[PDB]
C-alpha cells in the first residue's frame, strides 16, 4: 500500500517488478563487504543494512547482469550510499577541511584505484575497491568514461556542500541541471554496458532515443526521490531537492510544489513510454544481418530493458527502504543509520 500522494497507478500496472536471481546472495555480500571494508559500524550493519535495501535497489535494475558484475556495482550503490551521508554529516558539523580532503582523494582514487585499495580512510578504500572492481570488465575507454562522468559527480556534491553552508537554494532550473550530476544519472547510464556485456560505441549511445530514454529514466528516478526523500530532507535541513526549488523560488506551498514535483514525475513516465518505442526500434535496426550487429542489438535492447526497470525498482525501493522512514526516528534530523 502506497501512500496516496506517492501512488503512480502507471508504474503499478505497467512496469511489472523484476529481480535477479543473484539477489539473496547479492545481499548478504553487500552486507558483508560493508562489515569489512568498514564503512559502517558492526552494530548498525547487523540491524540496518539488510532494511536500507540497496541491493535490492540495484537488483531490480540490472537484470541480465553478470552475477561478478552486479556484484561490483551493488558495492559501489552502497558506498555510494555511505557516501551521501558522509556528505551530508560534514555539513552538518561544519567539517569543511575534511570533506575537502575527501573530495581530493576520491579525485585521485577514482583515476587509480589500485593505488588506494589500503588507504587509511575506510570510505576513500572502499570506493577505491568497487571501482578498481568496475574497471575490470571493459576497455579503457568505458573506464575512463566512467572516471569522466564521476569527477563531474564529486565537484556537484563540492557545489551542494557550498548550497549548504551559505545556505542557498538553487533555483530550478540551476537544481536540475545540477540534479543530474548529484544522482550521477551517466554513472548509472554507464553501468547499463558491463551489465550487458558491451561498451557501446558512441554513435550508438548518443543516438536521440537511446540518449533520451536514458535521460528520461534517471530523471524519474531522481525526481521521485524528491518527492519521496522530501520529509526526511527537510527534517534534515537538505536544500537539495525539486520541490524546495519550488517552494523557494517559485513560491509554492509544500501541498503544491508535492503536486507539481508528482506531475513532473508522471510527465517522465509517458515521455519514456513515447521514446522507448524508437529505441527498441533502433535496436531491431542495429541487427543488420551480421555478427556485430546482432550483438550490438542484443546490448542495446538489454540497456533499454533495464532503463525501464529502474522506473519500478526506484519506485518500490522508497517505500520498501528504511532510509525514508524519518516517522520512525526518535531524532528525525539524525537518520539512525549514519555515522553522526
Ligand atoms: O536517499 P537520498 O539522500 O534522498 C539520495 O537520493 C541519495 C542518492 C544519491 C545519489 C544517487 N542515488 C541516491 P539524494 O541524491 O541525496 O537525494
Ligand atoms: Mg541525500
Ligand atoms: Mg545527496
Ligand atoms: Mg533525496
Amino acid at each position: 500500500a502506497v501512500p496516496p500522494s506517492l501512488r503512480l497507478p502507471v508504474i503499478e500496472a505497467a512496469f511489472p517488478r523484476q529481480l535477479h536471481p543473484y539477489w539473496p546472495k547479492l545481499q548478504e555480500t553487500t552486507r558483508t563487504w560493508l562489515l569489512e571494508k568498514r564503512l559502517m559500524p558492526a552494530d548498525k550493519v547487523e540491524e540496518y543494512a539488510d532494511g536500507l535495501c540497496y541491493t535490492d535497489l540495484m537488483a531490480g535494475y540490472y537484470l541480465g547482469a553478470p552475477d561478478e558484475v552486479l556484484q561490483a556495482i551493488a558495492d559501489y550503490s552502497a558506498w555510494f550510499m555511505v557516501w551521501d551521508d558522509r556528505h551530508d554529516r560534514d555539513i552538518v558539523h561544519g567539517r569543511a577541511g575534511a570533506w575537502r580532503r575527501l573530495r581530493g582523494l576520491l579525485h585521485t582514487a577514482l583515476d587509480s584505484p589500485g593505488d588506494h585499495l589500503h588507504h587509511e580512510d575506510t570510505l576513500v578504500a572502499g570506493f577505491a575497491d568497487s571501482v578498481r572492481r568496475l574497471y575490470a570488465f571493459l576497455p579503457a575507454t568505458w573506464n575512463a568514461r566512467f572516471a569522466r562522468h564521476f569527477h563531474t559527480v564529486i565537484e556537484a556534491y563540492d557545489r551542494e556542500f557550498h548550497n549548504r553552508t551559505r545556505g542557498i537554494v538553487p533555483g530550478v532550473e540551476e537544481y536540475l541541471e545540477l540534479r543530474r550530476l548529484t544522482f550521477a544519472h551517466w554513472i548509472w547510464t554507464d553501468l547499463l554496458e558491463p551489465s550487458s556485456g558491451c561498451e557501446l560505441p558512441d554513435a550508438v549511445r548518443k543516438h536521440p532515443a537511446y540518449r533520451r530514454a536514458a535521460l528520461l529514466s534517471q530523471e524519474f528516478a531522481a525526481w521521485y526521490n524528491d518527492l519521496c526523500s522530501l520529509p526526511k530532507e527537510i527534517a534534515g535541513d537538505e536544500v537539495h531537492n525539486l520541490g524546495i526549488s519550488l517552494i523557494t523560488h517559485h513560491s509554492l506551498t509544500l501541498e503544491e510544489a508535492i503536486g507539481e514535483v508528482r506531475r513532473r514525475v508522471e510527465e517522465c513516465i509517458t515521455e519514456f513510454l513515447a521514446v522507448e518505442r524508437d529505441a527498441l526500434r533502433f535496436a531491431d535496426e542495429l541487427a543488420d544481418g551480421t555478427v556485430r550487429g546482432k550483438e550490438l542489438s542484443g546490448a542495446v535492447r538489454a540497456n533499454v530493458g533495464n532503463m525501464r526497470n529502474w522506473f519500478s525498482s526506484v519506485y518500490w525501493f522508497h517505500h520498501e527502504s528504511g532510509r525514508y522512514m524519518v516517522d520512525s526516528w526518535d531524532d528525525r534530523s539524525t537518520p539512525p543509520y549514519v555515522n553522526n
